């Protein structure tokens, strides 16, 4: 369905503002949603992107004169980081703080200290950039992978769209089997969201699944690759240590994490320590050229109830902190994954320890679920975990859909996982009286009370929905 | 479909035990899932009654030696409330004590206390007891309805059968217009779980809509009329004072409750106090003859996160606390009604201030709704409220369907509400440390780890879902 047909009575448009450095003109996208009765139109956020692009020519390269003129400049180290310490508001800046209404000097600020991040790899020119972190709207991340079998571009495309369509703020493409790299190319030339990764996926791949053949050059090979494309964020599980994992021997569920699972079996294997770790500063050093962000991954994270805030949950996390101040030495931009399943009272301690621990660095949570017991409703278990330490913090949301646990989710499914973590981070929102989130709650109620009905469901998450059990 | 159809590997059970005083022999209800690879069968609670009884027969009338017996023996009232504070054990406290795996006494000790009740009408003979309490499992009620036309016996019993199959463990019937006598005899007869009412939704039947003609005597014969059918439990907007309705005159959705609204027409067309809190002495004398509980109304609910916590909630909050001292007096049953719409900041203060003011009184919560945005999705908007205000100590959680704020809720939608409050309640046990409540979880994951798919099916919420999911 068309954007229109998803929103009735929006209209996509664009706040115009000029970077005063370069004169270059940014064109930041939102939404506008035309009421009745006499009441102004509603602005909203818009990660949908441009419509009706083929895909076969992808979509306009618009950071290519930022690029272009920063590389003339000459600087040592591309990133975004790099840039906001050396006293420079990029185009980048200037957009997302246009995006999330704030002052580009204070989205300088928050990405110098580490507060946040904007991910945005230099060779992803169809970004359209946004910022995560504590002092922004609350993000949400969707996944895909490729089909099985050979698809077609409109196929693979239709998912990045379809998940931005409803709100998705990021991607990961976590694609793994034959047409890794092809498929990839599809989805970020036709991406105008960050696209992140898990490169150790395809670095498997690459040794045909065997785990032992893992090592640090065919993964090194992998992160230049996967950065070359345009890759904006790499999910890595360099706090996966060799002495952190008999700690989870006792554990009810063992090591849930795929990425996790696989580094467990290499240090196990040859009894030697994680070999990202090993050479976290070579990849620093890669990210640096292009701009990666690191989403510092969370191998060790608890898998059931049973599991929540262990010793080996925890002595990741304490891990995590040190590859992030290390990271900041260099100017690398990073954010730390997060749980998992974990019951509510145990929420308050996990924000607790990452702010502290990881000097208040972003954090990206999977959920996390508050119970075991609903598979086939983890979008609702988690959407409850997810709002709670949104609320206390957290950054960005690792969507989970109805099919968790069970079988890969189809559109339907998508849908439902979009607009489930939507509404637990504007919930988020609302808790930390994020400026103007309840302009929205109010416009909505507002039409309401006074059975403006269209009104109503036009400014809503999914508006046919609305529409149709009205109907 | 079946119990069966819907548990797969599930048996309904009983557990026996003996009623010291009486001799009677109680039959306890509970699930028994059945387990494969030499794991012990898993037991959990069950509310779904009698299986496979004809509606025009009714239920069995379990209770009537417990009723005739405490009879013969003469009592000047006839609640929980009296015979707890007397030091008498009742057959609906063992019941009841049994069934959450607690002691005998510490049920009878919250009940004379005021911080539990068991909503428990003597003339609603075929009803297996249950207790609300911050000290128990966190509870839910649905809501049903009769036909707008004429329906049959059986279709109006399936309203029941189907949220309870699903995990209700309260329903109240707010049907409105024609036969709601004659129907609500249909469910009380048939309906093994409490069973309350908003009596001034047939009181306003009564007198043709005219909330202007309503008063005290049509009232009063209103709740003589239900409580001689059964009614377990009544909600009694009596906190709506003439005096706290210019406070909402301020509001974004004014007076969002039915009851509230009726109340409020009454007040300012009189320029009278409400008659419902004029004659709260009167409610108690007909209370305590037939053991109906009080659900003390929030008719001044905030119905938009824009009215969440104003000085009109709190009014009526202040008010129900002195209603609940008063009723105590007279040794009357009593819940609290509470919110409604409430971000997530704001949902601490709702319990702290009902917590202190009504002298932890059970509080029964609507949700609350976390953000207005989402219609559709509401289940999953108040879910999140639900199980943060459960956690914090609420004993009773009105559901939510995806069709509130747009229509009537079909099967599906019922069905989805029930699943969502299940998840917010379990969630809050959790949270709540509550005894053995993690052995559902661990008995789920487990069966995850070893890949005992049928048995992680047969544990979960919905266990057809999870397998046509997979599948
Ligand atoms: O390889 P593992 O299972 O750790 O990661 C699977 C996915 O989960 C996401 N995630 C987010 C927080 N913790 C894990 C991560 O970014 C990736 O999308
Ligand atoms: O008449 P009003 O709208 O107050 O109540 C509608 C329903 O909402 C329920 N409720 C629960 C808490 N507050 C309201 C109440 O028990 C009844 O089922
Ligand atoms: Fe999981
Ligand atoms: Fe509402």
């Amino acid at each position: 369905p068309s954007f229109e047909e998803c929103f009735p009575k929006s209209t996509k448009e664009h706040k115009e503002v000029v970077h005063e450095e370069s004169g270059h003109v940014l064109k930041v996208p939102f939404r506008r949603v035309h009421l009745s009765g006499g009441e102004p139109a509603f602005d909203n956020y818009d990660t949908s992107g441009p419509q009706n692009v083929n895909a076969h020519i992808g979509l306009a390269k618009l950071r290519k004169e930022w690029i272009d003129r920063r590389e003339k400049l000459g600087t040592p180290r591309y990133t975004q980081m790099y840039y906001a310490k050396q006293g420079i508001i990029t185009e980048e800046m200037l957009y997302c703080a246009t995006r999330e209404k704030l002052d580009p000097e204070f989205v300088r600020s928050e990405v110098a200290r580490g507060r946040a991040i904007i991910p945005s790899n230099k060779k992803h020119l169809e970004l359209e950039p946004m910022i995560v972190g504590r002092k922004f709207l609350v993000k949400v991340n969707a996944n895909i992978g490729n089909s099985a079998v050979a698809s077609s571009i409109e196929e693979e495309v239709y998912k990045v769209q379809w998940a931005t369509m409803w709100g998705a703020d990021t991607i990961m493409d976590l694609s793994t089997g034959r047409h890794i790299h092809e498929t990839r190319e599809w989805i970020l030339r036709n991406s105008a969201v960050p696209v992140g990764t898990v490169p150790i996926y395809q670095a498997l791949e690459k040794v045909d699944g065997i785990a032992e053949n893992l090592n640090w050059e065919v993964f090194r090979e992998t992160l230049i690759e996967q950065a070359e494309q345009g890759v904006d964020y790499f999910t890595i599980h360099a706090g996966v240590l060799l002495r952190y994992i008999p700690l989870t021997a006792k554990r009810l569920t063992g090591i849930v994490s795929r990425g996790g699972s696989i580094h467990a079996k290499w240090c196990l294997a040859y009894h030697k320590e994680n070999f990202a770790y090993e050479h976290w500063d070579d990849i620093l050093d890669i990210c640096n050229q292009y701009d990666v962000a690191l989403s510092i991954g969370d191998g060790l994270r608890p898998g059931s109830i049973y599991d929540a805030n262990d010793t080996a949950q925890f002595a990741e996390l304490l891990t995590q902190g040190e590859l992030t101040r290390r990271a900041w030495e260099k100017d690398v931009q990073v954010m730390n994954e997060g749980p998992g399943h974990v019951p509510m009272h145990k929420i308050p301690e996990n924000m607790q320890k990452q702010l502290e621990w990881c000097n208040e660095a972003p954090f990206y949570t999977l959920g996390p679920l508050t119970t075991d017991i609903a598979p086939g409703y983890d979008h609702i278990t988690s959407a409850i975990g997810a709002a709670n330490i949104g609320a206390l913090g957290t950054a960005l949301l690792c969507y989970v859909t109805p099919k968790e646990h069970l079988g890969l989710p189809n559109r339907d499914d998508v849908k439902a996982g979009v607009i489930a973590y939507k509404i637990a981070a504007h919930a988020a929102d609302l808790a930390k009286q994020h400026p103007h989130a309840q302009a929205w709650d109010d416009a909505l109620s507002k039409a309401r009370f006074e059975f403006r009905w269209m009104d109503q469901f036009a400014l809503s998450l999914d508006p046919m929905t609305a529409m149709s059990f009205h109907d």
